């Protein structure tokens, strides 16, 4: 039974829970352990269901989580997340499988891992919302990234609607670098794309701020009328301990809650980081920490007044920010969705290739000094994209170590760069 968690849907700039039709706000906070790199807490039930009794002392309805494993169950979890009230707002991506915020590309690597995680995640009605990305841009000399993050959305977002899945929204998870935070906004409600919700990395109130000193208000007013949700994806400085979070008296108090959605603490566990309210202990049992109790009494006491679904709706083009050199660099212009069956096509007819199973940034400038590497580029920038750009790495090596044989013309099988990766193609000789 999901029956405590109800599906929450998006209507304009505000959550609405699909049942009942009053505003959905999020109290929550991240639930993340730091042969996969990552820790999937939610595929481990002698995990989540430690955590869960915690979890609810604290009285969060909400979790965020940035990385599962799509190949294991996750029912198990999620249904005891949904027998207390909680549901999931989850990333797409993970470490080693992430849009690279220096050198982006939306390929069809990538893709096929957020396909894998939407495949994974969409059957739990507690399933709130993806992450197409986190704090990818997060200063000005990286806002080239942010095209590809938007692509990603759109792609998630038309492969959950041609699924069978509900629709579960796909949003974005920002930083908060005063310099692009307005451009980032813009940009991802901008032109025929658009983020479904927005999350911020909030850190600016620390110890015992105010709304108007903290910058809470600024940023309300920033915010006011921005068209999709808009909540607090993290929250809780610590530069003051214990933490008192009085930052949720604010965040749920009147004027806050007409404009954001609410937010997550970060975080549930303590990793020699200070931001945790337990401690795992040597006998893997929870010791709770001095911010507990201050996050419980806090989140206890916030009761946000919100709107209900219909007094909202008989209440009712964003142009993309100008591109400046240095400031921002973010083409209106969109990679195109990678495409696997084109893609895969290389791996069948290529003469030569390089298997997955340093060593790309070197082979990439001795290959492109010998070929012209323009298929497989990809410019956030200028908003050129490449016919194979969104070809997987190895892919788009393999073309131009081809493309080389292929000028060589000798004929003769050897592929132009010795290394134990390579091979000849035999297939590429099979006519088709
Ligand atoms: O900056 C250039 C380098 O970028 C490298 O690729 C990164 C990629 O590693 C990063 O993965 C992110 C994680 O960093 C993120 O960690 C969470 C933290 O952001 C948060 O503060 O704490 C939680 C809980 O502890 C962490 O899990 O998790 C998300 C979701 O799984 C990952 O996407 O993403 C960057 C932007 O997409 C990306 O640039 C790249 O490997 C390097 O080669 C490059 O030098
Ligand atoms: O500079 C880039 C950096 O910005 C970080 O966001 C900062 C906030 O950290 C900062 O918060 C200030 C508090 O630390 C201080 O104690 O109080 C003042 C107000 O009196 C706060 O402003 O506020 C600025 C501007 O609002 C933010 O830009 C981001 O978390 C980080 O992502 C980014 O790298």
């Amino acid at each position: 039974s999901f029956e405590k968690t109800p599906a929450i849907k998006i209507v304009g700039n505000k959550f609405f829970d699909s049942e009942s039709g009053e505003q959905f706000f999020i109290k929550g906070i991240a639930y993340q352990l730091q042969e996969t790199s990552y820790i999937d807490a939610l595929a481990d039930p002698k995990i989540c269901l430690r955590d869960i009794p915690f979890l609810k002392m604290l009285g969060v309805n909400t979790l965020r989580v940035y990385a599962i494993d799509p190949t294991k169950s996750h029912d198990i979890c999620m249904e005891a997340l949904s027998a207390e009230g909680m549901y999931v707002l989850l990333d797409l991506s993970e470490p080693d499988i992430s849009i690279n915020r220096e050198n982006p590309s939306w390929d069809v690597h990538i893709f096929e891992r957020y396909k894998s995680v939407i495949d994974a995640m969409s059957s739990f009605p507690n399933l709130l919302g993806y992450f197409a990305g986190n704090e990818v841009t997060n200063d000005h000399t990286n806002t080239f990234a942010s095209p590809f993050v938007k692509a990603a959305i759109r792609d998630a977002k038309e492969y959950i609607s041609h699924s069978n899945h509900r629709k579960i929204p796909v949003g974005y998870s920002t930083n908060d670098d005063a310099m692009t935070r307005d451009n980032l906004a813009r940009y991802f409600v901008c032109g025929d794309v658009k983020a479904d919700f927005y999350g911020i990395n909030m850190y600016e109130w620390c110890g015992y701020s105010t709304y108007g000193t903290s910058g809470y208000r600024e940023r309300t007013k920033e915010f006011e009328g921005y068209p999709i949700p808009v909540f607090f994806s993290e929250f809780g400085c610590n530069l003051v301990r214990p933490r008192p979070f009085t930052e949720v008296s604010a965040l749920y108090g009147n004027k806050m809650s007409s404009v954001w959605s609410g937010g997550l603490a970060y975080m549930y566990f303590e990793e020699e980081n200070e931001y945790g309210v337990v401690k795992i202990n040597d006998n893997d049992g929870v010791d709770i920490l001095p911010d507990f109790k201050n996050l419980k009494k806090e989140f206890a006491k916030a009761d946000p007044k919100g709107i209900t679904e219909e007094e909202y709706l008989t209440a009712k083009s964003v142009e993309c920010p100008h591109i400046a050199v240095g400031v921002w660099e973010a083409n209106e212009k969109l990679p195109e969705t990678p495409d696997r069956s084109k893609c895969a096509c290389l791996d069948e007819i290529l003469p030569c290739e390089i298997v997955p199973f340093g060593k790309y940034e070197e082979y990439f400038s001795y290959l492109c000094s010998k070929v012209d590497c323009s298929d497989i580029l990809a410019n956030g920038k200028t908003g050129e994209y490449g016919e194979f750009s969104d070809c997987s790495v190895e892919q788009k090596l393999s073309l131009q170590l081809s493309k080389l044989y292929c000028k060589i013309g000798a004929n003769d099988r050897h592929c132009p760069l010795n290394d134990k990766n390579v091979y000849f193609n035999l297939e590429s000789l099979q006519p088709l």
